[PDB]
């Protein structure tokens, strides 16, 4: 049916400021829709054509949607550009230059949505020597047939500057209400697929029994699986209840990889299709994996000179890459560390425990040089899994995770199930202000340090925490002596002292809290080191802490 309907929601949506309304108009206008435009529509009404991870898109940028455009309308891109400067809004003046050629211009028919997908296929498809005019004809070719209204909708679609109002959840909680299927289901549902069309046409017919019969397709890519964090291995082993698998958190890019017979392609973290970006590896996959038909879970690494992890926006940058080529591949080499497998042979092992998904693993992987079995722990004891963690570091990766042995792989949640265990990464130098007198055997040394940033702007020394952890008895013998002329003040085991000594520390998180005039408080501080090369005033700074605080989210 007619693109109108389309028109038409888009404007009761934009009218309306409440998400639940949305939520009602969506899925009403769902209910309207036949079958074959069901995998359309959604993606229609998020303001897409295709999915995240599809490898289509059409190419058209404003200047060259300005030709489309002009074609249809005889305004040419100098009144447009002009036409587009009082309202602010591209959509907007292409809106009104449909209305002068709607008293004017020809010929045929209605927009319906059929149409303008098919049009839209054929435009993201188009390619080569002949690509962006055929581009723009195929466009205009459209907007002839176009009322005013359709024209921008269809315009902001296009440059991806839509404006709908509407997400991924309102879109989920629609498909629930319409379809009057189970929420938790779609929700199963668009995790497993990221399809959101045949979830809906899924939803219509098949209903609750069908969503929850719904697997994994292959080439459909699944929500990773996510970790909490941990604050350490211990808390980790005894949260896993005493035994756990351990592996490493890698400095890399966590990846997708799906086999079908030669057709191999790689989803990255954020479902982008990279699979062109790093060919090699697909050879070297399609070597490596025994089976015809998987899904494995791996983290792409780029290796450097020294064997040592570089930092993984190097794989960011591979991924970047959309030409000239194997110049990458010799800059930067890479390598991929397989952690899990969510599928062999129209066997979904999503809902088998770790143990055997782990078994698998080892099983389908022939390892290669490129092509590595992420190396794993399994074990009682938190002395080994913290010496993991300590070769893990040293190696110069991110950490350590946990995961359940029992575990069936969720995808999308971020769970107990895995976990994952880091440092915090920059430590702060501040400078200490304050401290407090240990009890018992320590009484005569001070045992808690109070510490500050500086800020330029004041020349005040602001406090940041107080850290008591970190220090050997001679650690706080000669912290002592230094600290001993500095001095000037004392009440209770509080004492007073001049911002002289700096040292650098090391915290779990940084909150903000009133206790301190800076506004933020170190959680769990710790010592690192001592820094008798730095001045008071070269300090780290309050602005520093906020930003830090600010980049903690
Ligand atoms: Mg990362």
């Amino acid at each position: 049916s007619k693109y109108s309907e389309l028109a038409d929601l888009y404007r009761r949506l934009e009218k309306t400021t409440l998400k639940t309304l949305k939520t009602k108009f969506v899925a009403d206008f769902l209910k309207k829709t036949p079958d074959e435009l069901l995998e359309v529509v959604p993606y229609l009404i998020l303001g897409k054509v295709f999915p995240d991870w599809d490898e289509r898109e059409l190419g058209v940028g404003e200047k060259l949607l300005i030709k489309a455009v002009s074609m249809a309308t005889g305004v040419p891109e100098k009144e447009i550009e002009n036409s587009i400067k009082d309202t602010g809004d591209l959509g907007e003046s292409v809106a009104l230059a449909l209305k002068k050629r709607k008293q004017k211009s020809f010929f045929s028919q209605p927009l319906t949505i059929k149409r303008v997908y098919s049009t839209f296929v054929k435009v993201a498809e188009a390619s080569g020597e002949g690509s962006q005019d055929r581009k723009m004809k195929y466009l205009a070719n459209l907007f002839m047939d176009a009322q005013p209204e359709e024209g921008k909708y269809i315009a902001r679609t296009v440059l991806g500057t839509m404006r709908t109002g509407v997400a991924e959840g309102i879109l989920r909680d629609a498909i629930a209400e319409a379809f009057r299927v189970k929420p938790e289901l779609v929700e199963r549902a668009y995790m497993l697929t990221s399809d959101f069309g045949y979830v809906a046409k899924v939803a219509k017919l098949e209903g609750n029994e069908g969503l929850s019969k719904v697997s994994i397709q292959i080439g459909k890519p699944i929500r990773p699986m996510l970790a909490q964090n941990a604050a350490s291995v211990k808390e980790a082993l005894i949260e896993m209840g005493g035994e756990a698998a351990f592996e490493i958190k890698y400095d890399g890019a966590r990846v997708q990889v799906h086999r079908d017979g030669d057709r191999v392609i790689i989803y990255s973290r954020r479902l982008e299709n990279v699979t062109r970006s790093i060919p090699e590896i697909v050879e070297a996959v399609k070597a490596s994996l025994k089976p015809s038909k998987v899904i494995v879970e791996g983290e792409l690494v780029a290796v450097g000179e020294n064997g040592r992890p570089r930092p993984f926006q190097y794989v960011l940058r591979r991924f970047r890459r959309k030409y000239n080529i194997d110049e990458m591949i010799e800059k930067i080499p890479l390598e991929l560390n397989l952690f899990d497998i969510l599928y062999v042979d129209g066997e979904s092992l999503i809902d088998t425990e770790f143990v055997e998904r782990r078994k698998r693993l080892e099983e389908s992987v022939e390892e290669s040089e490129k092509i590595k079995i992420a190396e794993q722990l399994v074990t009682k004891k938190v002395e080994e899994a913290e010496a993991f963690y300590k070769r893990a570091l040293e190696l110069g990766h991110e950490g350590l995770m946990a995961k359940r042995l029992d575990s069936v792989y969720e995808p999308g949640n971020r769970g107990k199930k895995w976990l994952k265990i880091k440092p915090t990464m920059e430590n702060l130098d501040l400078v200490i202000i304050g401290a407090e007198w240990g009890e018992g055997r320590r009484a005569h040394l001070l045992g808690s340090f109070l510490v500050a940033a500086y800020d330029p702007d004041s020349g005040e020394f602001l406090p940041v925490g107080k850290v008591g952890s970190g220090f050997t008895d001679e650690d706080l013998v000669e912290f002592t002596k230094m600290l001993k002329p500095l001095i000037l003040r004392e009440e209770g085991k509080f004492v007073e002292i001049e911002p002289k000594v700096v040292i650098e520390v090391t915290y779990q998180e940084i909150q903000k809290s009133p206790k301190y005039r800076s506004g933020f408080a170190l959680r769990f501080p710790r010592y690192v080191a001592l820094r008798e090369d730095k001045s008071p005033e070269e300090a780290d700074t309050i602005e520093r802490i906020a930003q830090l605080y600010e980049l903690q989210e």
